[PDB]
């Protein structure tokens, strides 16, 4: 593995975030982010095509924590339990306000909305792979069948949406909403 | 204005090429040539080759939202939702067959997946406005309250996902997206409007 690429990507991301909240997206330019990250423009563009794409790593961070929390939940737990536990772990504060502002920024920028939508959408497949495993009964072979299941694809989307929508509303106006939202899966044919 | 006309011409050109030659083989410059436009003009509208398909995707998504809005007023939201799904996912095979291919392409390209995810997500806000109006009782003032409702935001997301997921599976296998979408929607049976 080489996480150095990954290390540098985050450093740039954290720089972009401070600037976007500090000065706004329009005022901030890709070149300014590079300066802020203590790196050359050529390097910036090696990793990101545009200023807005530079936030993705921060978003990915929140989303991966959620998926990991589902995967790491104790085996004995049921999926909706695992889902409830995951939500609570992430969205009950471990900063917090800075998250609120970064998501808030997406409401006002199409380009940032794209990044946000893209990160959340990617999370879905991961989440299917987490849920599939949990129900798998240990057989990877049995699991792979379930991960190709449209029913599971939809459930994953609904769980994702429960958190994402809450987060979005929280930012524009999250725990209480996400949990309320999840209730819609109560009956779900897992 | 003109932008949209131009944007679609480029998009149709990209699509023909992606199916004709594949995504990797095709470059942004080739799309411009195909669209009868200079590269500078291409980049005026799109940052990358994959972003050029968005207008085609937007087309399918706007059909779905429009079908919710255009449903007869007397219809209840879930009825309106049911009507929209049926309209949106009941087929002009060349038009239906193209869609299947373009969505299929997303399964194999991360960059296209981004474009696909972004178009479907945009649809959500439009849909909340449509649903809010339906329940509005005509008062825009009463409507705006409902459009700020987190319960409605979630329901809109779930309806969107019901169609999108079905569409995605439809594209990847050798059926009707309709059956899956409706099945998926069942999760809103007795949702609180």
């Amino acid at each position: 593995t080489e996480r150095r690429k990954a290390e540098t990507r985050m450093e740039i991301a954290r720089a972009a975030a401070r600037l976007f909240v500090g000065q706004g997206l329009r005022a901030t330019r890709a070149e300014d982010i590079a300066r802020a990250a203590g790196v050359a423009p050529r390097t910036f563009y090696r990793y990101f095509a545009t200023k807005e794409e530079a936030v993705a790593p921060l978003y990915a961070l929140g989303a991966e924590r959620w998926v990991r929390a589902v995967r790491e939940a104790p085996a004995e737990l049921s999926p909706p339990e695992a889902l409830e536990r995951a939500v609570r772990h992430t969205l009950t504060p471990g900063s917090w306000e800075w998250a609120r502002t970064l998501i808030r920024l997406a409401e006002s920028s199409p380009a940032l909305r794209k990044v946000w939508a893209e990160v959340c959408h990617s999370t879905e497949r991961g989440l299917v792979q987490a849920l599939a495993a949990r129900m798998s009964g240990g057989d990877d072979n049995v699991a792979v069948r379930l991960a190709a299941s449209p029913r599971l694809h939809f459930a994953a989307a609904v769980a994702g949406a429960s958190v994402r929508v809450a987060a979005e509303h929280w930012a524009s106006s999250p725990l209480e909403q996400a949990l309320l939202n999840l209730e819609v899966l109560r009956g779900f044919a897992w």
